[PDB]
């Protein structure tokens, strides 16, 4: 399964401290990131691929370098490719020298290694490459200490050759084909595509899980998991989506409560759920398979000889070819990115039928939890950027591989643009994570909604229950009420609830003319007026006093009944509400929309996210 | 290699007779293509292997039944307008895949439903379907439901077109009356965007190969250097489809006369390295081959799967809820295949560009004009012209469908694949691609004339120069320097008028009379010699290139794309392309275009590839 | 004309002190520009509008409002928009209420000029609008003193109530309908879009002037622009900017230059331009038009009561519509994005013509002036990075307003994306300026070239005719050489003169040949190789003298002739040159490409490339 290789590729970004850089063993996308982004991760080049990268070197031994670099030191700083793209270029560039087929000598492989661990690197201006000279010369520039580029040292900039004076190192006099060597890679598109794969599967597997979560909180029916529909139609990604879906939701004590509210007007209900959630696996299958797929081939590039010549020294002879066109990775950034804006629009239509009353199965418009709705419409500002968010993603999903120039003097007369696609992907993905921060978000909501909702309901049936003895009432009468007070949703009436016009106190009407009907007539009547102003007596008081501790709570034997505990999307809930220091949203929170999502977006943007993701998915 | 699957997949197409449809035997794109197809082709629903639980699953519904609203259903969705059609062959496509889908028993459709279907698809009675209304495919499946009830409504073409009760008749069927569950299962699929994506996929199977090969026509003509495809070079940069495109072009390449000629051209005096269009070619085609046979393996496995709802675990005396009815693999899919096809066109605008410049042809005429009269032949510009046309349309075509999804149907399809939107437009974008492939393939059998001319031409230069060396009596020093520059000069540069004398060839003659005059500096007679041979040659040379020409109109012969020069010259019938052809280009390209479309063009594509 | 609309712009842009707020003045674009980038640019709210604002306000006086606020502040730090877009915003909701028909008071909006004047803006996350109730949420959040929204100070950040104090103003307290008013509007996505049309029709006037200058240092026809032509096929952006080129082209001395190079091997050179430079005035015509059109129609918006409810206090009524939508603005910016995507696909198919030998009528390859061409590949990562950015700017046009979303409980089931699109187009824009700034830098090379040619042919030809007569050689003998030194291309041959087997050699025994079939035969010969021995004794020193000289040079009577002197381009060139210190590029020039387009690149975005476009236009 997809989920156990995803799981091993946050374990590895997690667990690494050594990138082995051999000429052997494969670099993978996780590596990749975890260099960029984890500073104690180290590079070991091992000597023990100095034989042919030396062999290679002399074999070529048998001013035109600087001249090249002169001339593709021509990109503008308009912005630029940041540090964490650079080192990743560097590290890939470096990778690409070790399989012996470049000639550059072994000297400036380790001065890579050297600056690689001593966090330098030069400043890359964004765009100029049609995949990557240009944003390559830049390291080129470093490595010969060109006084104009510009390198960081940790976070503290100078001059290229004062920069590789801090790590003792000279700049370098290049030899035959050291300047080609050096520029004439795929190592700026890769290494963007790299950190995008390892994003893409991260998100992806979180956008899955979440399905679940969905699932419990707008009272899905977890049929739609079920093995033999997907056995039935087997696309791997349908299968494996739904195997995944179909543990997290069993045994679940939400869809339990599920099951109790279709039983209850089983006549009014949709039988079905909406597409957004029925239709999840059969929705995700193409893009878990492209994500996945694209991970093959930009790790592919990532470990290969991606450089022109390429020495063959075993049989004397260069050999002349195009490694240099980053075209596998070109083509998978624009199918990722169409997969992408695919998340896009399933977080965007879950969060839409979230906010509706009329989609949501009891949960109050915009998740506003009021009671006074009139100063509480809750998530609404969410469900406005949703829509924004979705839209631009849509539009980023366009290809770019389609709009190929004729360049270079009709030279270049197919190109592949992989850093300009992988650029727009790794932006599709920031809008993913700021849908995927919007969408739990309002998740947490809903369960403390549906948790509330469950007391509230607890409080109308007791209320109903004793007025029903104090008052005299019939059995038959007080059947009849705490069937209404149990099917009733509760947020029709929240906001007051002995309105005679809203539904709780409608329906206690109808029965109880009902009751009339079925069965001391007088007396009767006279039980049942004084039943109705009791109730406005008492009612709301005890549905304040429940809401207002449930807002205001370690719990106690006073404390409502939290299902969350029993549900494996605890880990979700619990790092929003206790870890990040959130709480139920409404007119009595200070803190915004903004505070709240800004706190979950930075758990994705940083991966502190993928602890809940893993202990939400343990033993699976 | 993805080579031999797709030669594998050409082949099931030409030889299949029966589709047998059992619930177990996988259908492939080629089936659906060939009984889309080929009409000898017949459809074998095979009972022994999956009516039992067909009659289990009926019976199961009757059972729950037991414990009006499907033809209601049916005229709801009887919704589309006639503006344009489905075509016959996608809607026979469609029938042969919803009569699969029921065959894993899921459905609880009767079994007479099902030997209904493969008696139509026998006769060849098939509805007329509107082609838009479907998100993805009620609106273009209730048209065949239709039929099944005999709507007179729905109009049925027979091989002649009669309403659907009529179209019945014909076949000796009555209308059938449809009982629970039956309604929804015949409307429920994804059968459209499935068949359309089917006979998609076989196209873009076939025309990637064609592709890939003509990459190694286009080596030969242009004089390429062959070493791009040097297997080393795919090694240590392992692209599945990297390697396997390389080793198809390396295989094609070795032993090439046309690449002897090549390696002459690169030592006399010119470019070190091939231009990107074949130097990049495996490279560019590697994420092109894998995403086509991907995509292949998906649309696949969708004919092969029973998409409905609800899906009927009788076994355990449930219905299940699902969303199989949701063509996302297939939307997606094709969305990736249409920006993979305008990269295969990308490439072949790119080839056909260096072609037509003569900067970048490494000696052929501009736009492949043979003249020599080159102010009344304009020779391919045309088709160069219309290239860029193709290409432009086509890079259009490749956006994204499935980026755009509404809320629709009441918003409770809030997510929908628009699968068979995405199909027509990969389907639109393969017309453009066969159009390209038609006209390069056009150009290269010009090439080639032009080559095999070109090294007549010289030798006749060569044989002229000589003998009016000796006739003149000139040294043996300036005899020498004339051969050289006989055969250094590219002949198409002054074939318009060979002995002009601002044109190539007596530029370089005349310098080197001049260089003759200072290294043997009797001087008069010496001269008066040179005179005497640029007074003969002007005499003599134009009329012996026009000989050698005109009896024109043996290197392919050794070459193994023999087999498509020869079928399109001389089993299309046609000849190099002049003032003196009467046929249009237009003419000659239609022909090519007309095999490609009919598949007649794998006939020489099988005889290229055999021993590889 | 279009030419003098714009100059009127740039005009405004550079002159305006003020900014009249007062419900009848027009506010411009320019003016909304220099707003934005003049922080000497004050606004001026005059109270001759405060009868009207103040009717308006008393007729609304006949909680609910802070909540709308707190609702709306759901941005997320991602990324903001600029301080620049936000005072520009704070600009067009101040305006949109001077129409008296939002009922805000009048305090508030002498609040907003206070801060406008302060420069003080809030912190504005860049996305969450479908057009621009999250954004302006930032402005109302300001203004009423959250905490949680940070406001920036000049260049300072403190949250808003202390923000506040320290330009003497105190948290609001909001009346009806003032919650609404503020956040009810267009003002980001219009702001955004003012810029947008500043720029566009600068550099949109920038690229038809360097049309221009394209055909002067490429040898072109100025035919292209006869008022005949584009009189018979009467597009109003067609016939002004062939206008234009006309008045650029007349009397030139590269015109000149022009036609006397066509004049000499005619037969052998193109009767006609290629279309880069002949069918500009037909290209650049929608171009224009979209442009003018769409300033028009962005300030109709700056310039309008975008709020609602749109109150009639004088016939006593709230009037309920929806001039909230941003409609007008996004598909306009959908066209403009795509007419600056006409403009890049212009300029790339110019400079393209411009690097190719083939193409640039005698100007050497990559406009690399060598003479050692192996170590020295001139322009070449220009060439590469000019596809490039036409790649990505190709891209960036396919429209936004396409990607509608049903939004807000299907409420907003059509919304304009007018943020999102002005967004895009501002930045192909971007990628429009990194066009122009390469394309003027390769066109100051290429002048150079031009004036180097010149003065290099004049010593091959004062070389000729001196050896010639030296060795004694006859009239029809020299006549034929002086016209080889004339006639070939002397880049042809630049890198070696005296090679045997190139150009220059080539044309002289050709003519050798030829003097001696038309005519003391044997001593004829000795003089001609004396000639050729001498040739190869004199020749390159002068040649390399002569060039020297140039790439060392206030001229004196030892400097070549410069041609520009005379050309309506001299600003341009001497902008470049001169005042940004550059100069020819070559091996010789420690400069990289880099730090030569940089330098034109920060002036034509800070706007100082006005000032040499004015001077040229001058007299227009």
């Amino acid at each position: 399964s997809h989920v156990k290789d995803i799981l091993g590729l946050i374990n590895a970004f997690n667990e690494v401290k050594k990138i082995t850089v051999d000429g052997t063993t494969p670099i993978t996308v996780a590596h990749v990131a975890a260099l960029a982004r984890r500073h104690d991760v180290k590079v070991a080049l091992e000597a023990e691929c100095r034989a042919r990268v030396e062999t290679c070197s002399s074999w070529v031994q048998r001013e035109l370098q600087e001249s090249l670099i002169r001339c593709l030191l021509a990109g503008v700083f308009t912005d630029e490719l940041p540090a964490t793209a650079t080192r990743s270029a560097m590290l890939l560039r470096l990778n690409s020298f070790t399989y012996g087929c470049s000639g550059i000598r072994w000297e400036v492989m380790e001065a890579l290694e050297k600056l690689l661990n001593s966090n330098v690197s030069p400043k890359v201006p964004l765009r100029g490459s049609v995949s990557d000279l240009i944003p390559l010369a830049y390291i080129a520039g470093l490595l010969i200490g060109k006084p104009s580029v510009i390198a960081r040292i940790g976070d503290v900039e100078v001059p290229a050759p004062e920069a590789l004076s801090r790590v003792g190192l000279r700049p370098f006099k290049l030899q035959a084909k050291e300047g080609l060597a050096l520029v004439n890679g795929t190592s700026f598109a890769t290494a963007v595509a790299s950190t995008v794969m390892y994003d893409a599967n991260v998100l992806l597997l979180l956008v899955e899980t979440l399905c679940g979560m969905f699932c419990e909180v707008i009272f899905g029916r977890e049929e739609f998991a079920h093995p033999l529909i997907h056995k039935v139609k087997p696309h791997p990604g349908q299968i494996e989506s739904a195997e995944l879906l179909e543990w997290l939701l069993r045994s679940s004590p939400f869809q339990e409560l599920s099951r109790e509210y279709y039983s209850i007007d089983k006549l009014k209900k949709p039988k079905q759920d909406r597409y957004a959630l029925r239709s999840s696996p059969q929705w995700l299958a193409p893009l878990v398979q492209t994500i996945r797929d694209a991970t093959t081939t930009v790790e592919t590039e990532v470990n290969s000889a991606n450089d022109n010549p390429i020495i063959d020294h075993a049989n004397d002879r260069a050999l002349h070819g195009a490694n240099f066109q980053g075209s596998a990775v070109g083509f998978y950034m624009d199918y990722v990115r169409i997969a992408v804006a695919g998340l896009g629009k399933l977080l965007f239509a879950q969060f839409t039928e979230l906010m509706i009353e009329y989609y949501s199965n009891g949960l109050p418009g915009n998740l506003s939890l009021g009671p006074d709705l009139s100063v509480d419409y809750g998530l609404k500002g969410l469900d406005i950027a949703m829509a924004a968010y979705s839209s631009e993603l849509q539009y980023l999903a366009n290809p770019v591989t389609t709009h190929v120039h004729s360049a270079e003097q009709h030279n270049q007369d197919i190109n592949s643009l992989a850093l300009i696609s992988a650029r727009k992907t790794e932006e599709a993905l920031d809008i993913l994570k700021l849908m995927i921060a919007s969408h739990l978000t309002a998740m947490c909501q809903a369960v403390d909604l549906r948790q509330l909702e469950e007391a509230l309901v607890k409080v109308v049936e007791n209320v109903v229950s004793t007025l029903a003895d104090e008052c005299g009432l019939p059995n038959d009468t007080k059947a009849r009420l705490l069937y209404v007070a149990k099917a009733v949703p509760v947020y029709t009436y929240l906001e007051s609830p002995c309105d005679p016009t809203l539904p709780l106190l409608l329906g206690l009407k109808q029965s109880c003319f009902d009751t009339i009907l079925a069965l001391e007539t007088d007396t009767l009547v006279d039980r049942l007026a004084e039943f109705e102003k009791r109730l406005s007596d008492r009612l709301e008081n005890e549905m304040t006093a429940v809401r207002v501790l449930y807002e205001k709570k370690t719990a106690d034997n006073n404390d409502a009944l939290v299902r969350i505990q029993g549900s494996k999307f605890l880990p979700f809930y619990r790092f929003v509400r206790e870890e990040l220091d959130t709480g139920v949203m409404s007119a009595r929170r200070e803190q915004t929309p903004q505070e709240d999502v800004q706190k979950v977006f930075d758990a994705i943007a940083d991966g502190r996210i993928t602890v809940p993701l893993l202990h939400c998915l343990q033993g699976f």
